[PDB]
């Protein structure tokens, strides 16, 4: 089976029948312009969130898509980010691997 919840507080995110192999794999390293380095995994459907600000493609770490940033819908962590603007597939989820805890239902 297989979930993904919240690390901070439970909530439930997403799946692994859910995960999506951009590129070829789920599973991205990344690092961001404050140098950080995280492990983005990216989900074709997740629910329990709240998006925030606007739709930015500055920085994106995807081709033709831009970013508003995720927050757990239940706490406001940070768990990652929402990708809208390509095609095949149009939207989907990179969430940072750190910020979920994966175990079962
Ligand atoms: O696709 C993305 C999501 C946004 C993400 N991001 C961050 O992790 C970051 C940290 C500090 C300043 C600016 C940003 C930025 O756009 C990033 O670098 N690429
Ligand atoms: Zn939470």
């Amino acid at each position: 089976a297989s979930i993904f919840r919240c690390r901070q507080c439970g909530q439930t995110i997403s799946r692994r029948d859910w995960l999506l192999p951009m590129g070829g794999d789920h599973e991205h390293v990344v690092f961001n312009p404050a140098g950080m380095i995280f492990r983005v995994w990216c989900f074709s459907l997740a629910q329990g969130l709240r998006l925030i600000g606007a739709p930015s493609g500055e920085f994106s770490w995807f081709k033709g898509y831009d970013w508003t940033i995720a927050l757990c819908g239940q706490c406001g962590s940070h768990l990652g980010w929402h990708y809208e603007g390509g095609s095949q597939p149009q939207t989907f989820f990179g969430l940072i691997k750190d910020r979920l805890a994966e175990g079962p239902a």
